[PDB]
């Protein structure tokens, strides 16, 4: 009937990821009587317009050939960099690759990807660039944007030794910073929950066709292996591309958070499930849902044209990888950023594995199976009701924990001991006009 | 701790659809926070036996010509007007085309299906025949029965510009005429969930076979693609064809409706969910699972034979749409109507859309995300109590909110207030010897 | 507010299928509202050193010819009759096919399967014999051990006759008995959650390869048709065959049950999920993920790469089956037993059907639709207390019913009616040691 | 407003309470020679609206009055170019944007 | 004698159609007994 | 398309047959000099012409919607409504008995007919014409043939509605006014003070 220690502990580093009181890391509350470890990532990098070392080719210039340089094609990339440019970030499920960037010469329509599957991506440090016209880029094109993975390698060689997985909570810190009188821009940043599932596209087979005019050999095997088969499972993320611009973002999700860039941003991932049940560590390709041209069977049509319905396209990202089920996709845009910039980009995963016996793990366990349905009650409760970002400085949190954990720890079902906490009124995150207000009508002042 | 009002007209809305009070739609109370449109469909139509001209064939006589008439087959069909007919209405989950008719000479063993896909399957006012010994009928051959889909156009329209759809409620009305001294007939209905899922069937492949006589060419590509594949992803129904017999479906379900046909029915088809997520737009072939006949692995049989294993016949609407995951599917037969009957079919469909920036739903935006846990669990608990059909004529039931939503909302868990508001009382619907009882044991006289 | 006498009849065959005091059997509470049958299967089977008459071959040796019997290589199985010998039992959730058992000269490292699909499997009173170097066995091969499949026909016979199908309860007794002055060797016992579901294995495809070097015929149909598909879709058991080694198994569930070799065992299976809903009979292959072995796009790799990603090996069993999805799978471990050693396998299922009008199980109905929430509330909580398993002869446990069940049925929500019940305190269940205590602390002398 | 065609995307949209109130009409007719032609773009949600300028415009009409006073109205000073601007009630309206 | 609630909502979004309050859509004031669709 | 749009419509069956009272749509009724003119009827638009951005000389072919001459001359009352009505689905030996009541005032012209049938009496009353205005939403558009002198008429809903203009009001409570159900199809209708009307006809 109420909330234990480390239930509450556990609430706090979910919601607060990268808060200064979230040292020690605790486990899902559930009692799962298994042996344990818990593993907490923390990586900084430092995000800034590339030069022309960091840049490769994805078109079929690099098709066999190992990564290509761009081949001084960096005078239109300059010119870029004399104008203002747009950050984009993505967080989507993938444990490893936490992030990917995105720079854009100016804010696109849309979060586009290509049709081919792009040649060697390129991890953070490298970039990779994308033509204008939404295709793989080689030498000579006009380029169109900038794109990168942020990757952590010990969260694969951990992965690696594990017999189950899951993760605990993960934020993502934005820290902003640009030169004197050149601090213009805007940031925003929304959450929702990209629900992909391992999926195979419909392709077409290849017919042999022959005509074989020997006067003994007359065979003519032309059969029709040309069908609609599936191709190879891959985990496909049905994320909006074509609505993942700012503007639709702002006025989609209420919660969604928006600020000047200098305020940075402060993404504290969540989970859009109840339950956080280990799952064995298996990679697997990651693709994008994209959308359908054919009508197909959406019309009456002969028996022969079912077979190429409506068929979604689906674009590879040419990374393999495994995500965590049910934790929401984020999405940040920085617009109208100075390209002298720089981000400090901090991350914080914290996950929980089952150490595979005699792995490097099982050194580092930590048994104590604690269950707390209440915490796991009001984490549901307060799915809604948290924003999906904070300025980069806007840690600790005071009504966190004493006030809106336990003014929500007594609305489910009738486990209510305390008469009342505190009364709950919708809080105001109006960041960019400074009259923000928290869930009790507190004012912020700002700190930054 | 209380229902509040938008939950008690959620429910209202939810299981009475076409009931006389219903006129102001709201939304699911879940507070999801999103810009979202409550679209309401109302429909109606006018079944009848068609004539000539609105007949078609399905067979390969109109294989890739258009929609072929019958070539004056129908004495056949003016022979099968001569005695009485079977009614099949068949409600699939389907947003557009709401229901499947059917019309057969007499009442058959089961709800069969074609092995071929049909050609241009024809929306409600033509029909398409379809042979007596279950395939696909060309002109000249043995008319089986009828079969036509009601069709909403403005769902497609609407589907067409949203991100995200779920179905609210839907509601079926059998409006039921025919000339004096020929009403004879019973009504029977029936609601069951079918969980239909995207799966793919197993086929094979075609592989060449190649006798190249050349004295220099003697390759002899005799290659062994004839291997077994998955087809084109289709959404299945595993709705129980063989077991859609009337007599089968009243011997089954318990809460089935069965009457005079005079009296129609009224079929509030309901959820087998507690939760009713947004989903995106996504419509895709539509089939159903049949049987299967080669056992395959089911017994001891070689590596070779594994692979012809279990496979289940997919019979091939050739209708492409996205289903409401999770509402029942209904089926209601009319058996022994005289062939000269009437049917004002209507139809309520209200489902809520989230609007696609700048298409036309956005300028009926309602923005009022009301939460209800209180009315969602209630709607949980009442799912196995509601019976799937009513008469016709019988809206604005009595029982309804103020005594049954009561009765039942104090219930779960231990969220009660008031002491009790009335005992429930299992009711027994016999509408057939005029002795049906309510929740509460009160009488109801025929209103018709 | 109180568990009805359906309900904890239902938990206490639940929990303890095999009890004296469980007779009479009693169906799901859930209030299905739909006419079934309840049956009950218990079978007895004695596994010891099979002879040479019920031993065969898995190799290409009885490729298309019938089960073949070993050439007389019985003369190694009894060389490992001349030193100790190790069992293991399987109990995949397949409703035929209840257990699998092996024999082993030794303890192995893993549960390893073969590659290749078998020939033949034997049902258990016949075995059959793989290769020391986990691949099939033919006469003059190395063996390795015995596998044999124990099937219950009239579960089969009753599943053909029935619309809809759940598996109530399931428990396997070991009642182990060997020579005097024999009886060395220890058990192990372990129940987890392997939650299968129907994949498609990723294979290549075969392409055609025609040189036609007729001066008329040049058409060269080199067509491409060795693209990567997928094969017929199976159900597939996530099952660590790498992690099911006794030692493992041991140190990773708390609940595992060790012993000495003569107590036996006595395995309750029990379920993963709160809800038990019915399922239309579907026998499919059954088959059991592995491992992969190329990293595929688990690297940055070229789009022709892609392809070959992480592709898990999926080791065919040959043998075709309906599972009862989110039950536990349990592995029982006997090392060091003596080669003349005797198992009285018993074997106690229940599972209730939706008769198929007409057939022999509509002669069998029980119609009393029971609701009993919590029942249901009851068994999620006890999940992860009850252990994996007892010794053979420790049925009828004093603490179960009137101690734990009630210890438990209070701790739901606010749904407490008596003050309190009796405090639970953390068993020990040190079978080896002879230290066991109750869940109340109560000692329990041995009965054996 | 619409009124829906049969058979057109506005049938599936609409809202069936049709409500009357004369004297919102007239208050609105009165109104229509006091109200400003425009204000600053930041000027949204004013207070002196609703129920201070709608009421003590409310029993003016006729005599159709059930609340004796409600508010004196004075005339305002919009004067947006000097920052000396007084609202409908003399208060003074401070730049807020 | 008094204004209802439907007439001060309307005179809300007929003299401040883009004041915050202002969220729902009313119609005209003059009980016209029709369907009507706002937009 | 009638009956899905408007409340007030009516419906029943063919054997009822129909009582529509045209109502105007104004407060003020002035007169009017006598001028037949040719009467038309509006039709729709086909080329959308200027509806898009065109060049200079397809601006006369821009949306002109078709006027459909009926070759009949008269002059109408302005501010009436227009009424209409569908006999669906009736026997071809039906005999339908139309009878119309139109009553209309003139200013005669010196030295013609109607200058020797004269009513010297000019009455004023604001409060009968606000009423009226007030009940044009309220009444339904039609009624069974047989459905005359209405007891809920006159002294009931007139007087029921006569306080509520302004405030001009003498006597304190006449009648609560419920909304009425005029469910001619089913027998149950319900006048507009509740009281059942059993079918006189």
């Amino acid at each position: 009937a109420v909330v234990t220690a480390a239930g509450l502990a556990w609430l706090r580093q979910y919601l607060n990821p990268m808060g200064p009181d979230t040292t020690s890391v605790t486990g899902y509350p559930d009692g799962s009587a298994v042996t344990t470890c818990i593993a907490d990532y923390s990586n900084t990098f430092n995000v800034s317009f590339p030069p022309r070392e960091a840049l490769y080719c994805t078109g079929s210039s690099s098709s066999e050939k190992p990564t290509l340089v761009d081949a001084d094609n960096y005078a239109k990339i300059d010119k870029w960099s004399n104008y203002d440019i747009t950050l984009c970030v993505l967080a989507l499920p993938m444990l490893r690759n936490v992030v990917m960037l995105r720079l854009y010469p100016h804010t696109p329509t849309a979060f586009a990807l290509t049709e081919q599957t792009p040649n060697f991506p390129q991890r953070f440090p490298n970039w990779s660039v994308y033509s204008a016209d939404g295709t793989r880029f080689n030498n000579g094109d006009e380029p169109g944007y900038l794109q990168s993975y942020v990757y952590l390698p010990n969260v694969d060689k951990h992965l690696s030794a594990a017999r189950g997985y899951r993760l605990l909570s993960r934020g993502i810190t934005g820290i902003f910073s640009a030169p004197a009188l050149e601090t213009q821009g805007f940031v925003t940043a929304c959450q929702y929950l990209a629900e992909g599932s391992i999926q195979s596209q419909s392709i077409k087979s290849d017919a042999v066709r022959s005509v074989t005019v020997n006067s003994d050999g007359t065979v003519k095997n032309v059969e029709s292996s040309s069908q609609t088969v599936s191709s190879m499972p891959r985990y496909v993320f049905p994320l909006d591309g074509d609505n993942c611009a700012p503007s639709s973002l702002t006025e989609t999700y209420h919660q969604a958070y928006q600020s000047k860039a200098t305020d940075g941003f402060y993404m504290p991932v969540l989970s859009s499930s109840r339950d956080n049940p280990f799952h064995p560590p298996q990679p697997r390709a990651i693709a994008v849902y994209g959308s359908f041209l054919a009508r197909g069977c959406l019309d009456p049509v002969s028996e022969a044209h079912e077979a190429d319905g409506p068929t979604h396209d689906i674009y590879r990202l040419n990374v393999a990888d495994d995500v965590a089920p049910l934790f929401n996709t984020g999405v940040v845009w920085f617009e109208g950023i100075s390209p002298k910039f720089s981000l400090k980009l901090k991350t914080r995963t914290v996950l929980q594995y089952i150490p595979t016996s005699g792995s490097v793990l099982a050194n580092f366990t930590r048994h104590e199976p604690t269950y707390d349905q209440i915490a796991l009650d009001a984490a549901d409760r307060l799915r809604n009701l948290m924003p999906h970002a904070y300025p980069a400085a806007y840690n600790d949190w005071g009504w966190l924990g004493d006030l809106l954990d336990s003014a929500i720890s007594m609305l489910p079902g009738v486990g209510t001991v305390y008469n009342i906490a505190k009364p709950l009124i919708k809080p105001a995150w109006n960041w960019l006009g400074n009259k923000v207000s928290d869930f009790f009508g507190n004012p912020v002042a700002r700190d930054g």
